[PDB]
């Protein structure tokens, strides 16, 4: 299934920026980093449970948040850009 | 129609934080700031065109980017959080 991962972390600190690097390291195994903290990923349901599980341990859950959008097929024909 | 807007800007400088707030002020007219630089928007075709126009002026096109994902209806049945 396609999954868009949007990670909200405060990059004004070294530790923030380091968690971003880890989250990115993890998500790019499963697809592509299209902005600094946005990822277009391709995962089986087992992989998705595994990813959730590892993301939990990387992120600071009190300050950070991750959202997952499950778009269908023809999701590429449904993205537009600027910049 | 529902559109997800994701804005990539560097917020370690005042100039980036300004641009983000300005994008925020615009996008919040049409939906919600679900995370610091992500906005879930509800828009007519005409609203979508005018917004795209103004975002274009606001952002630094060389160092920033905006992605608009058109969410299908019942897109809410397909969002999860950790």
């Amino acid at each position: 299934m396609m999954v868009l991962v949007t990670y909200d972390v405060n990059t004004e600190t070294p530790a923030g920026r380091k968690r971003l690097r880890h989250v990115a390291k993890l998500c790019v195994d499963y697809g592509q980093r299209v902005q600094n903290s946005v990822f277009e990923c391709s995962v089986t349901p087992a992989e998705f449970v595994d990813i959730k599980h590892r993301l939990t341990q990387i992120i600071d859950e009190k300050t950070d948040s991750i959202r997952f959008y499950l778009l269908g097929k023809n999701w590429q024909r449904r993205v537009e850009t600027l910049g």
